[PDB]
């Protein structure tokens, strides 16, 4: 499973880097503006706070589908094996065909359905990435249409995966992935939320209480 | 998974094929009528409008099997690599069986129940159309039958995919692509809604405000 | 249950008045001004076109809470005993509240989720209308939001109806009916369609046939 | 549960009258011509036959739907009791509502989708009929149908029941029964089929052999 | 739950009548034999092996529904409120009829299906008896008969209960337990079989060795 | 999947070979006494009306197993690749194992339950053939006896195939290949069924309407 | 639900008597040889640290019905109200029967599978006891007996109810109660840890810092 | 699948190999001392009577590991490819260890949950044998043991089969067999039980009967 | 599948070594204090009682990150190919990602969730150890957590292990390996749970008892 965390903090992502199994990080427009600082100064530096290897990922700010393409190739200009966000739009429809057309790996980003994803990952592109927050904030269900689309690619799209976003609770996540998804990527606080437990340090603190009990030191 | 259009619209299978990954256009007899042009004219013209590559599909207008052949044979004069579409019937099987044993690819259309679907597939043909708003509005359910169809043929007849047709909402084809239809023809209509979501320009708008705000301008 | 009819046209609803068990007739904006006169013209035509008995609905038009009461006022003037419709918001949950207060019957419309249509449901409002076609044009599941919708309200607010709208297909109504929907309310296109079925002609006319075989004679 | 006859033959009905518990005998245009006597002939025979008692089912013949209440009436005299039979279309519909408003018992024949047969029960039938033989040879599921009848005249029309017939074997019968129909009405073939069991006739031959042997008589 | 016997052991019926809360104990014509003594000698022994009350069970001989009417008369002659045992056949249905017109509990045995156990409920019969080793040794399932004729007669024929026989093991008679059956008929072997555990007897055994420890005797 | 005819009818397999996709035709003995000619005459004639292919189906008519294999060295002479049918009894079953190590293919027929027709199956015999209808008639599930049957063939004797037959509805035939069934033979009313739909003859009527009004003729 | 306590502890019965809302204290040989002390001393005692109120349980020791209803009988001069214990077997039943009789309320205890405590259920006992531990160490499943016992006695024994013992975890008394049982003992380590939880005490903890932080103090 | 039989009659095992596919026969100490002949006199017999093929079971008798070893060589030296049988207990396990490493193969028996036959089955044993009888005496589920058992040997154990045991009725044998258990070993009662079906005995009379109806003789 | 033994106790390691076909024996802090012995010392002494074969499981005690690789390096060092365990934690995580760079096999211990879990595998573990019993006593759901644990580890860390620890009953070991867990470490007591049966050594009791009576010896 590719794990990637949907954040432009730099600091956060060279912290995180040496903890997780991260496979990348991921950015959309949103982000980077709450980061202030633009793409050709942010990627390298979150390229770097990974180790300058894992997967990048960057959005496209045009309209039309040339448009999308242009700024695609900007992007692979700043980041060689960047992996391009583009949303599941007619014209994005067709900026993801030209991008597959053009060997340049492509990411379906504005999911909210099943056959939106679907048709995305069968326009060429490798992720398709649906916000379950979001999904959940239309009134529907982020997990049941994450499954949805899973299922679809797997058995329509095989060389397609699933990039599940927009987590509020690690259980979301944990759905999520129980549900099949290839890829999952979390914001900092959920992503923390994963491997801070209270009762770990608790057991860890009775362990050591034993050991002292038995032997009067803390080491070994 | 095969993506097709149920359509003689020239201008609109044009404009829809640099969006979708069409793997063709599928067309019926009142289908044809309703372009009010022959198919010597309407299939060259659909073919061209797929760019030169593409699977189209036909239906025969004979109602004996040899008269079927004959038609077969002129729809694959017309067109070299058509897939020519027969109705399920006794004569209909009859004439899958002679297409079969002379090489041109037939399609079982008017499926009405999987039992007929099975029938016109183990005939030889290729793909077998069952129509879900047809079938739905017969006073049965066309989910059930497209899936019984699918099912049938992956465990009778592995060399025939199941190409369901008759969509009046999205939600039905996404319904049959999760039943493991391998393949599906969708309306102008229907497939105009799979990609048009105000959600997605909402949230693109939102992206372009946060870039604006955060850098002032639209572009990279 | 109560069948409604999810137009304005004065005519289709006398005609289908004497063939459906009608309860009653549903009107929204776009509806109306599909219909091109105003509330005051249109309201006691619907009514008389359903011989003088029936429930109508109308939706207010104003986006403030005491705004939507006025509104509501003007339409029991027009109507003594319409059902109002109130979209399902923080100024309509006033006014579902306010109205609730007054002895008004309220609807809740514009519902997306099955949560706001409880919230809706607990303000007050007898109905609660979900649109199928367009949670599923959202992406979505318009038959599971509904479903969930009456589970919430039969264990919650049991006083409360769902009256499922938005069908392209009688499949959908079908399908809501099946989930325990206590109302639907269906357009003249699917109202038609539930009653239209070849077969039932052709039955007819094989009962005809046998009878003039057996007689010669066509009555009795 | 009604259990009821498909058939105009007098001397089987009355033959089979002291075996079943028969609540009643049906009839279709179709089974009274293949009787070849009137109704004014056969429905007296079959009541006398019935030993009296029991509820008698004639079809209407009329197209239009006062022509189908002046068949009723005719019905009505022929047999006090008689419950009519009316095909559930638009005429059908509404003939069900007048003979509703006329306090005659009515029947919603020639059904074949559950929608359908809610629609006739909502209009007033008191029993809804669909043929599972017939909507099998459509394509469809006649068992499916009848539960979806069922349970949407269970949740929606209390008051209504569903009648099912177009038998082929006793396990169609013993399916609808299985899915809560409150009637059913059984050929002579299907009905003879569901008391015949050899396995029963080699049971009591054992019986008696053991009684011979352990006594050496067959009677007491 | 009605606990009967299936035997005619006058001795052993005594010994497990103080043990088990039997309702009463069944009979059939086999039991009788194998019993080597007639009814009018077994029947009053039983009953006053059962201290007097409970419900006994005989089956009539006769082939025609009269000789079976008779031999119920007989039968009620010998034991005042014996409950009729018989086949249900089309003059075992007959002679259900006349029974229950003349107000003699009866009782519908050599059940094969649910549909003819149904058929002998609706008929009259207060009890139907499946033989499940029967069914089972027929190639079917006993256990699944049994649940689909506990199924209908609940919800057909509420006044008539399944009294399940026929078992080779007890897990049978759990099995048939647990799908409701308002009755059940047990042989001796598996009578038996249910109270005696060699577990129970280790249990009190560590009871009474616990009770010695720690204070040195038995009793109390 | 293997597609047979359970009839001797020369003429109407010779009729319905060039409509379906037949494996073969399968007789019986009763079958045989209905066509009134012997084997030599009549699977000779099957044979050339099947076009001197398929896979014929016979049945031995000794009970002692060494009659068995002669009756199968004797079908096996009259026809070179016949397939025999036995039925599965201990002589059967011995009957069945002299075959397989004969190298005959046999079949095991007179199949009642899952647990036979495994023995048939482990046996050495090809196929299994349960009577859905027999079974049905017998009290039982056909559906589910096949079923089982199937399973138990599929994970204990891959080797084997199941053969439903026995078939009154298309409906029945659907549900045994739902199933999983390898092979089916159906009888002549039933495959008739199986292709005659009437709502396939309206459809192309309605296509052939729309090609005259819209070009004004019918050919092409 | 009646929660009851299996020990036979004074001092630990009462101090858990104010936590709990124990609705009696339950003992077994075992247990009250493991209290060292005889039943005319510990059941008074146990009474009195319960408050005088609630049911207190004790087990026959005598092997024959006629001496386990004289232990009953000695039981209940101790305690007037106490529910004995009696094991189901032969013997068992008898007394419970006998027990029955006499008005005094007894307990199935000693059960092994579902139909043990059936009959005890049957034969008069109002509680029926499965140790489920045990169960468990016999190989079987002591929930799956557990709710077994329950569904046989709510649909067979309304009037009596499962006191599932023998825990050795919280998580076997959760789904003992989530399978519906209406009384459940607990040992003394088991009910302690019901009630336990570290992370109740860390949330408590962390309200009183907030208390302090935001008003430095620490009550009210 | 293998098919055993439970028995040390060799007669009736000579008897059955010609009927049965078998392949062995299983014998524990209760059913060689049914035979009244020791080890070293039967073994040889019923390996002739299979005809000098199949595999043999026989248990050993010692208590300790060693023991138990030696008598599974002194088994070995009877007969050469005898599978031993060994109880799963700690000595039992040692021994299935010991004779693992030895390279003579191994069975576990008196199994009576999964978790001890899945211990015999990483010890070493090739085959696991539940007696589905007396666990089912034991007051479980014999089958639900018996399918925990052979999924558990499948999912951990794959080298490892379940044989199961102890069956009263085929339905017993036929639901172990659909558990998918790899091997089966019947007692003579219900191996004789799987084979005869009156059913079949009247359907092969009932083809005679035509056969001679239709040509006046029995043979061809 | 790996069966590891949850203790520190040499002796009883030693026992059980020649009894269960153990894979290794797994300690943790707590468990060497209890032992009160260092790991210098027990490890080989734990390592000596398997045989000098199997897998040992050691916790590291430091909490920074590089703390707790010395102490697998010092674990290592005292035994060559041990697995050590590691709390899923921030530095436990960043510990485990170095441990999989220098090739140490580690162990994901302290497991609370299934995420966690997944986590600990993807960073490198080798094995991810949930202790049922502690998650049992948290409020959750043990064998819940432990199924999606594997359920996640098998889909998207398929070279990671399940080792469910923490068990009070047989019965939680069997509910975990039915879930498919790949590895199970027992206790002690929970252990010597699995093998011991009174029921087999009745059986075994009973078999030497026929032996006697048929032969009158106990060997052979």
């Amino acid at each position: 499973m590719e794990l990637y965390l949907d954040t432009s903090d730099v600091v956060a992502v060279k912290a995180l880097s040496r903890i997780f199994p991260l496979a990348g990080v991921t950015t959309n427009p949103s982000i980077i503006a709450a980061g202030k600082k633009p793409l050709d100064v942010v990627l390298p530096q979150l390229h770097e706070a990974m180790g300058g290897q894992g997967r990048l990922f960057a959005q496209v700010m045009a309209t039309t589908a040339e448009g999308m393409v242009n700024d695609a190739l900007k992007l692979r200009s700043i980041i060689a094996d960047i992996v391009v966000k583009v949303p599941v739009t007619a014209e994005g429809l067709a900026a993801i065909k030209m991008l597959k057309a053009e060997g340049i790996p492509t990411c379906g980003t504005a999911v909210y359905g099943a056959a939106q994803g679907l048709l995305s990952a069968l326009a060429g592109a490798e992720y398709v990435g649906p916000y379950v927050n979001v999904i959940d904030a239309q009134g529907g269900s982020g997990i049941q249409t994450v499954t949805d689309l899973h299922q679809l690619l797997k058995m329509h799209a095989p060389q397609a995966k699933v990039c599940a976003a927009g987590f509020k609770t690690p259980r979301q996540a944990l759905d999520c992935l129980l549900a099949g998804c290839e890829s999952i990527t979390l914001p900092l606080d959920v992503a923390q939320q994963m491997i801070s437990y209270p009762a770990v340090d608790a057991a860890v603190a009775k362990f050591e209480q034993d050991w002292q009990g038995a032997f009067g030191r803390t080491s070994i």
